[PDB]
């Protein structure tokens, strides 16, 4: 499927001996190792499901699971059913490691109304003996050897002849993205490469750190994912998720009529919120959001797709920064004021009515004007509506369009379920889009086509991105084609000591 000829060589595991040394220094750590490590999580499963009796723990938390998505309708009939398979005293597959006193409680929240995290504290409980003897049993084990072949591999040089490179995607100005796909795995991803030549006469070193290091901690379901960070001759690359259906300019003005419904800009919007809470969530402030800047996938769901000028604000601070797209910038930013998250909500603020009216709130689509005098618009004028925008449209963009920073929605205590809360958004269902469970109102068609140094480039390029790289294993079957153990019950060759 897209995998090289020699993809099983290329991946062939280490010899057991040659991961002493990862052995010696692996933090081990219940949650990351048997939990958010994807490949962790499923050989510490297997484990289990050779020891009798934690099988059923571990088929509990899948019935959970199913739980934490079954709708609220029949969240009643499901809660009842995990109650009588697994909690009660007479249920068939009784685990005995979660309190009677919590099975307790659990019924009264459930014969209430079913709360979905209604088994937060039995899950807990559950965590809490997984975590002790049969965790350091996993570690004793063939299974935990295997992760730490797998960690071999993951931390195996990246260069560019692990990828292949194939249509431009998107262009800026420090470089270019291309379609990219993983030779041994087949798997697509998106590949930003950034001329070392431009970024030293540009000095974008920061801005080029910054964005690889802030893409590697965010994981969101509304931006991009890093998935590997690298080095070349002549440039850094970074290996994101890919976005083939096109950017919100080229989908705003690709009409007659320029602009959304509101049903699909309310949706965008929406999506973008998130985006923009899970970022600030970090103390991220992003200062850069415009349409170019949002991708959508093949679903038609959306990602913001470039942190170039997003930065770290430590806690209690505020930053100093005239940076941002012309017609984009707040004008806390356009006067060199100190702000922290504020100008965000105002490119949000930018964003729906643009989506909506077609055209910049300070700028004439194809208006022959000028930096300065735009400039001016955002801080001298009021943005003006038309008959295009709902009172629910118009309202929440004075909102976030508010030039007084101090005093603009979303930037209060509540943040961004203040914005949440805006009529505008009555309508829509913030969990389910937070998982994933809203279909988008548009699929977009697949017919279209749209010195010093040498310290900043280690730093740039670390590699493969643990969680990532493990989640395209599985999701490419690598995984499982590869993950054999020696025939019964004896070791393969890659895991006797004796060799
Ligand atoms: C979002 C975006 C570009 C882009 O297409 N990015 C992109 C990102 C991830 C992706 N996955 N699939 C397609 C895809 C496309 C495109 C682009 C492409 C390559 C670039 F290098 C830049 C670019 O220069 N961005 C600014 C920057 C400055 C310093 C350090 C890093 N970045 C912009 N132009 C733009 O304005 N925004």
């Amino acid at each position: 499927k897209g995998k090289s000829k020699k993809w099983k060589e290329i991946l062939k595991f280490p010899h057991i001996n040659q991961c002493e040394d990862l052995r010696r220094t692996i933090d081990r750590d219940y949650c990351s190792l048997c939990d958010k490590q994807p490949v962790g999580r499923l050989l510490f499963r297997q484990f289990c499901e050779t020891r009798p009796g934690l099988e059923s723990y571990i088929q509990f938390l899948d019935s959970v699971a199913e739980y934490e998505v079954t709708p609220d309708e029949k969240l009643g009939e499901k809660g009842k059913e995990i109650m009588t398979k697994y909690l009660t005293p007479k249920s068939p597959v009784f685990i005995t490691q979660v309190g009677r006193d919590l099975v307790s409680q659990t019924e009264e929240k459930l014969l209430q109304k079913p709360c979905k995290e209604l088994f937060s504290a039995c899950v807990q409980s559950v965590h809490d003996y997984l975590r002790g003897e049969p965790f350091h049993e996993y570690l004793d084990s063939m299974y935990f050897d295997r992760f730490l072949q797998w960690k071999w591999l993951e931390r195996q040089p990246v260069t560019k002849n692990t990828f292949r490179q194939y249509r431009v995607l998107g262009k800026g100005g420090f470089g270019e993205v291309c379609a990219c796909q993983v030779r041994a795995t087949g798997k697509m991803y998106a590949c930003k490469r950034l001329e070392k030549k431009r970024i030293k006469k540009r000095k974008g070193e920061s801005m080029a750190l910054n964005e690889k290091q802030i893409l590697e901690k965010v994981n969101s379901r509304f931006v991009v994912n890093l998935a590997y960070a690298y080095e070349t001759k002549d440039a850094l690359c970074l290996v994101l998720t890919i976005m083939n259906g096109g950017d919100l300019k080229f989908h705003i003005y690709n009409m007659g009529n320029p602009g959304f419904e509101e049903e699909r800009a309310l949706f965008y919007a929406a999506e973008i919120l998130c985006g923009l809470e899970d970022l600030h969530h970090e103390n991220i402030v992003y200062r850069d959001l415009k349409p170019e800047n949002i991708l959508l996938d093949d679903y038609g769901h959306i990602r913001i797709s470039d942190l170039g000028l997003a930065v770290k604000i430590p806690e209690g601070d505020l930053i100093r920064g005239r940076v941002g797209t012309v017609g984009y910038m707040a004008p806390e930013v356009l006067n060199n004021q100190r702000y922290g998250l504020s100008p965000d909500y105002w490119g949000l603020g930018c964003l729906i009515y643009e989506m909506i009216e077609g055209q910049s709130p300070f700028r004439g689509r194809k208006e022959k004007v000028k930096r300065e005098e735009v400039d001016r618009r955002v801080l001298e004028t009021e943005e003006v509506y038309s008959h295009k925008f709902s009172e629910e449209a118009k309202s929440i963009c004075k909102m976030l369009l508010t030039k007084d920073a101090k005093q603009r929605l979303g930037c209060q205590e509540e943040g961004a379920a203040e914005v949440k809360r805006h009529p505008f958004f009555r309508n829509m269902n913030f969990k389910r889009l937070e998982a994933g469970m809203l279909d988008p109102p548009f699929v977009p068609d697949p017919r279209a086509v749209y010195h010093t140094d040498d310290d900043f480039y280690s730093k740039f390029s670390t590699g493969s991105v643990p969680i990532p790289w493990q989640s395209e294993m599985i999701e490419t079957e690598c995984f499982k084609e590869l993950n054999v153990f020696g025939p019964h019950g004896t070791l393969s060759p890659d895991l006797n000591r004796s060799h």
